[PDB]
């Protein structure tokens, strides 16, 4: 029923540690910590399960993959798929691996969705889900939160991640498969009060900092609408030329976030 999440500092502990210890199986995701009993063959977690010393002694060294235990036995939070193989990072918080692919981390998402900072009531559009995260700080808010992933399998691997799990239970947001490119012409006119853009670098997507693509960004803002497009230059540059020209105002850089925000204008 319950799953255990484990990754290589779990199994380490518990093959150096004795009897009984207190341990977080959710991964840093809810502070909780639970007992499992130490045995010589292995670990017996909260259900009754034993992971037995071989397979902790291979996770233990394992420091690049999670893994968890769900009914009968342990699994590797991996997906094989049409030409990549995607794997869940045991990073805090978790980050995803495609083939091989990209205090810091979830301030940098809390330093994101600040820069356009939406309100409850709003609705948000963010164009590159990857694991959720952006999506789920700007839900927390109190917005409602559109958000585009590509990649069927980044969405199934978010789907075993606890940290993700606000994408699926119930609504708050709303995850739409598709070619972000595409996917916002479909969408209606002055639909949305702020826009997170987070593409990929520009050599990979290039299409994400057209004219073209701004043009829609514009479009579906309602007037007086946020956006924050990140950056991470010469490319800062056009970015905040494409945007002025396309029809942006207040486009300004953001330190902190390494991006560039713009208000759409007749509020
Ligand atoms: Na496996
Ligand atoms: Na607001
Ligand atoms: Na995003
Ligand atoms: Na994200
Ligand atoms: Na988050
Ligand atoms: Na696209």
């Amino acid at each position: 029923e319950e799953i255990y999440y484990i990754t290589f500092r779990e199994a380490r502990m518990l093959l150096a540690s004795r009897g009984n210890v207190k341990l977080n199986l959710d991964l840093r995701k809810t502070n909780r910590v639970q007992e499992v009993e130490i045995k010589d063959e292995g670990a017996v977690f909260p259900d009754g399960t034993l992971v037995e010393r071989e397979v902790l002694e291979k996770i233990a060294r394992d420091d690049g993959t999670v893994y968890f235990v769900s009914n009968g036995g342990v699994y590797k939070a991996a997906i094989a798929g049409e030409s990549g193989f995607y794997k869940l990072v045991p990073t805090i918080p978790p980050t995803i691996e495609i083939n091989g692919i990209a205090m810091n981390p979830l301030q940098d998402t809390r330093n994101k969705v600040n820069t356009v900072m939406p309100r409850e009531g709003e609705t948000v559009l963010d164009t590159c889900m990857g694991l959720g995260y952006t999506a789920i700080e700007a839900s927390k808010r109190g917005a409602y939160v559109i958000t585009i992933e590509k990649d069927p399998n980044v969405i199934e691997i978010a789907r075993i991640n606890p940290w993700s799990r606000e994408l699926f239970t119930g609504g708050k947001i709303q995850v739409i498969q598709g070619d972000a490119f595409e996917v916002v012409k479909k969408f209606k006119q002055a639909s949305f009060d702020v826009i997170i853009h987070d593409p990929p670098r520009f050599s990979l997507a290039g299409h994400l900092y057209s004219e073209e693509f701004y043009r829609e960004l514009f479009r579906i803002l309602k007037p007086g609408g946020r956006l924050f497009h990140y950056v991470g230059k010469d490319l800062q540059k056009g970015v905040m030329e494409r945007l002025r020209r396309v029809g942006f105002v207040g486009v300004r850089r953001v330190e902190e976030a390494l991006g560039v925000v713009a208000r759409k204008p007749e509020k």
